C-alpha cells in the first residue's frame, strides 16, 4: 500500500496503481517518458503523465487495433502505421503471413529508441526486416511518397487532447490524403478513443461520423481494456464490404497469423462490433465532423 | 477539487471519485451505509465503503440483472430477489405488465428503510401494490414457505468462503432450496462479480460453473459499468432452453415492458452473452464448485 | 476510509483528512469558502483549497497570536486586528479585561457573515460590544483614521502566497503605516507563516528581519499546529523591552485573562521563544527584507 | 507529479510524498523493508509500511536522541542501544570522544545489514572499532551478560501490547533488567513517539509514567520532525541529577562531541524539555503504567 502513480482520466476522476519500482525514465522534446512496474497491471509505459499502455493488457489494445482490418482484406501486403512507437501495434502486423512491409512512422525518435531498449516483448518486431521506422509527421509523410498501402492503421493519441494529431482525424485529410495512399479495396483502421456508455461522446461518436463521410462501408467497434480504466474503440472503415462471419475470421486467423491470438477470435470480433443501444443510438445521431 | 470518495478495488488498485457532498453516513450491525453526491456518477450508494450503486449508470446493472431473465420467461407472474434493497432490482422486475408480484427478501432492514427514503427513483417501485418486502434470510424465507416463483432474482453481495451470503452461491443450496422452489419454465439469475479478462476468475467462473452442475441451460453474460471500473457479470440459469434471437427478444421488450429500455435491447444482450475469447476458455474449463 | 480532503501543503507534500461531511459551503467574489467536518481535526475553514483553522487546534494558533503580545503591555485597552474573518482572535483579545475596543478589519465581507454563522465557538465573540467590524484593505483603513492602538495584530494571509496581504509585510508600510498607529509603547505581532527547521526560510526569517530594520525589539516565536502539518510562527515588535519570565506571564495571565488558556502558560511562552540553533542561525543570517 | 509516497499516520489522516524513485524493497520475516528517493525529504527507510528515517530530517531524530544523555553523563565510555538497526543512532554516539565502546543489539540482521550497505551516510560508522553488532533480544543480550553500562539507549518501534518490543518498555523490564546494568550515574534514554499536543497521550505519557516509577529523576522532552509530521518524543531517566543549564551543555558539546551538531544546542534542549502546559500536565496526570 505504500507507493502509487495517480492519474487523473478526467477532471473528477482519478484511478491509482500500486507500484513496486520506476524503472526507466526518458524525455525528448516532446514528452516525459516513463517505464512504471505497477502491481495491478505490470509494467506501464506513461507519456507525459498519461498511461499508454500496461503489461498485463495491451495484447487486448494491439490484437483489437490491428487483426480485424488485415482479415477483412483479401490479400494484405503493406501496412502504414500513423503512430505507434511501442512496437506493439508493428508486432501484431508482423505475425501476418501475408505481409512484406511495416511502416511505423512516428514524430519522437526517442520514445521509439526508449521502447526498443525497454518493451522486452517487442524486441523481435523491432528486428524483423520488414519493418522500417520512419521519425515524421504521419500528414508529411504520406503527402511525400507515392507508395501505397493495402491497410493504413491509425495509433494517434486521441484527436481532442491537443493539436498535432488532431489533423490526422479530419475529415478533409481522410479525403485528401489518406485516401489517396490507399490501394484499390484497402482498408483503414484507427484507434478511437473512450467508448464507454458515456465517455465515447468525446471523440468516438466524432471519428465514426468523420469517417461516415468519407468511406462507404464503416465498422465501430470496442473492447474493454482494464488498464485503461474504460472500454476503448476503434473504427474500421472501407470503400469494400466490411462483413465476415464469427466462422470465416476464424479460418481467416488460423490461416494467415502465425501462432494464437490471446484476446481476438471470431466470435469475439463480432460482439466486439455489436454496441450497446445507447451507443449504437448516439453514433446515429452525431452531427458533429472534424473539419 | 479537493474532496474525493476512494475505492479500493483491489488491494494495488484506487478508484476515487470528486465529491460534492456527504449526504448521509450511518450503519446497522450488518454494514455501514453512506449516500454520496458524486461529481462524476451522482449519487452513489456505499455499503461497508464498496459502492453499490451510482445514479449515472444503476440503469445498467439493474437492466442487465433483470430483463434478460424475464424475457426469456414465457410469462413471468410471480418473481422472488434474494437481496436488492435498494429497490431498483424491484423497480425494473415491476415495469413487466406480465408480473403480479414481486417479493423482496433482505436481511438488512435498515438499507432497505433507507433507500425506500432516500432513493426517490425507486418511490414508485416500493408503493406498488405488488411489491411485498420480507426482512430474512433468503435461504430461510424460500425453505419456509411452498410457495413457487417464475423467476427468482439473486441481487446479493460477492460470495465470500465465510460471509452470509456465501451459502445462496452454493450447488446444495441450489439443488436442494431454490430449484424446488422454481416453477415450471423457471429461470434463476444471479449477479456473477466482476466479469474483465482477468478479474472474472474471482467469483464469475466459480459461479458459472456452480450453476452448470445444477442446472442444463447456463448463460453467463456481462456488461461495462463505469461506476464500478469494470466488466460486471450475470448468469442465467434454467432446465428450459434460454436461446432468443435478439429480434425476439425486442418484441418482447416492446410487448411487456413499460417504456423503452436505457441499457439494453436485444443485440444488446447478444453482445453480452457473447463473451470473449479468454473468458469463454477459462468458464469452460472450471473446476471450482461452491458447496454447501 | 470513504472519504477525504486532499491539500497539497506544498509541490510534494500532500496532507490528507478524512471527511464526515461538508457541511456548509460558499463563495465570495474574493475565495471559494467550505467548512467540512474532518475526522481528525473536526470542523475545518478551508478557503480556496487551503486549510485556515481546524476546531480540534485553533485554539493553539489564537492563543499564541493574540496573549504574548497582550500579556507584555502594561495596559492594553484598544487592538486592531488586520485580517482575522473567522472571529478567533477577536475571541482571544475579548478574553483580556483591560481591552475596550476591538477592530477587526478583513476585505472579504462573506467570509466573516459565513463564519459568524457557522462558527460557533466565535458567537459570544462576535456579539460583544467591544467589537467592530470593518470591511475594507486594512492598509486603507489603518491610513484613513488618526486613532492609534496599543497592539496591532496581523492576521492575514502569507505574504509570498499572492499580492494583496504582501504589502502589509513591508519595511515601507511598517515604518510609514503602521508605526504611526502604536501608541506610544505600542506593541505589533503578526502571524509569520511555517517556521519549521526548513520551512521557516519561506516568509518567517523574512518578516522577522523586516521587522528587525523597523522596531527596537523583535522577538520570534513559535509552535505546533498539527492540522498545519507545520510548526507555525509569530514575531512580537515593539519600541519597548519584550523581556517577561514565566512567573510575571503567569501572573499577568491570572490577572488579565478571563478563564484558564488551553495552550498558552509562562513555561509554554518561554519555550515558544526558543527557537533551535538551525532556526536561531537562519534568521539571524538572514538578509532579504519586504522592501 | 505523478508518483507518491504514501503513510497513513492515523487511520483517518495521510501524509504524502512525491517520489523520484523506490531504490529497494524486500523484507524478513520481522518485517519489509524500503528505500525510498522522496522529493521532499530524500532518501527515506520504511519498514512494514512506516517511515523509520529521512535523509533530510533523521539528524534531528539521532541528535535528539543521543546527545543530551551523553551530555548529561560526566563520562560516558560504553553504551548499549536497544534496537537501532540503521547505523544513525551508532553514528552520534561515536562522535562522542569519550566513548570507548558502543554496542547495537537488533533483532532483524537485515535490516542492519540492508542499512550498512545503502545508507552511506553510516558507513563510517558502521567501521569504526568501537562498534559491536550483536543480533537478538536486547532483554535476552541485557540479562545474559554482567556488563555494565553508562547510558543504554531505546532505539525501538512504539510498544504496542502483544508486539515484540513492548516488553521492553514494561515496569518489570527497567527495573529487574535494565537498571541492574546501568553502571553508576546511568542514564537511560528512549525514544518516546507521538509527542503532539493530542498525540502524545497514546504513548508518550505512558512511557514517562512508566519511567517514573522506576527511576529518580526523568526528563521528557521533544522536538518536531517535519518527515514524521508530527513532535516525537524521547525521554531521559537517572538515579543521578538531569540538570544542566544551556550554557553547560554547550561547553560538553564543544569539549566532547567531533564536529557541530547541526540541530542541537543547549537552549535547543532547555526548549525541548519545556513542554506547553496542556502536555506537562497530561504527564503529570498520567496513570498508566506498561507491565511485565
Ligand atoms: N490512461 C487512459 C487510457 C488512455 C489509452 N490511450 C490509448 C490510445 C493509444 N495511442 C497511442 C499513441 C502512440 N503514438
Ligand atoms: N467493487 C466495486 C463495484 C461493486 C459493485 N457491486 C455490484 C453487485 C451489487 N450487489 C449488492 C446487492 C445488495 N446487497
Ligand atoms: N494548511 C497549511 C496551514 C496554513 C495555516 N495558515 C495560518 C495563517 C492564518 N491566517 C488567516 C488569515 C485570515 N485573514
Ligand atoms: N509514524 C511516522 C513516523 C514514525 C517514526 N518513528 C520514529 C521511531 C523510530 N524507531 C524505530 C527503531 C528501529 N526499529
Ligand atoms: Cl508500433
Ligand atoms: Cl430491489
Ligand atoms: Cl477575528
Ligand atoms: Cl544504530
Amino acid at each position: 500500500k505504500s507507493c502509487w502513480y495517480e492519474e487523473e482520466i478526467e477532471e473528477n476522476l482519478r484511478w491509482c496503481f500500486a507500484l513496486n519500482s520506476i524503472l526507466h525514465t526518458g524525455a525528448s522534446q516532446y514528452q516525459d517518458i516513463a517505464l512504471l512496474d505497477t502491481k495491478p497491471f505490470g509494467k506501464a509505459l506513461v507519456l507525459d503523465g498519461k498511461l499508454q499502455s500496461a503489461e498485463t493488457d495491451e495484447f487486448i489494445y494491439h490484437e483489437c487495433l490491428v487483426h480485424p482490418a488485415l482479415l477483412h482484406h483479401p490479400m494484405p501486403k503493406n501496412v502504414f502505421i500513423m503512430g505507434g512507437g511501442e512496437g506493439s501495434t508493428a508486432r501484431e502486423l508482423l505475425r501476418h503471413k501475408t505481409i512484406d512491409k511495416v511502416v511505423m512512422c512516428d514524430i519522437d525518435e526517442e520514445v521509439v529508441e526508449f521502447c526498443k531498449s525497454y518493451l522486452v516483448v517487442n524486441k523481435e518486431a523491432f528486428h524483423d526486416s520488414r519493418l522500417e521506422v520512419v521519425i515524421n509527421d504521419a500528414k508529411a509523410e504520406l503527402e511525400g511518397k507515392e507508395e501505397k498501402y493495402d491497410v493504413i492503421v491509425g495509433d494517434l493519441a486521441d484527436p481532442i487532447e491537443g493539436g498535432p494529431c488532431y489533423k490526422l482525424y479530419t475529415k478533409d485529410f481522410y479525403e485528401l490524403t489518406l485516401k489517396p495512399k490507399l490501394k484499390k479495396g484497402g482498408i483503414f483502421v484507427t484507434q478511437a478513443g473512450p467508448a464507454g456508455i458515456f465517455s465515447h461522446t468525446e471523440v468516438f461518436s466524432c471519428i465514426y461520423n468523420t469517417l461516415r463521410q468519407v468511406f462507404k462501408y464503416v465498422v465501430p467497434y470496442s473492447a474493454h481494456i482494464p488498464s485503461y480504466a474504460d472500454i476503448w474503440g476503434w473504427v474500421l472503415a472501407s470503400d469494400s464490404p466490411l462483413d465476415l462471419s464469427a466462422e470465416e475470421l476464424d479460418i481467416r486467423m488460423r490461416q494467415r497469423i502465425i501462432e494464437e491470438n490471446r484476446y481476438l477470435d471470431g466470435k469475439t470480433f463480432v460482439s466486439s462490433s455489436t454496441l450497446s443501444k445507447a451507443v449504437r443510438n448516439s453514433l446515429n445521431n452525431e452531427t458533429h465532423v472534424y473539419t
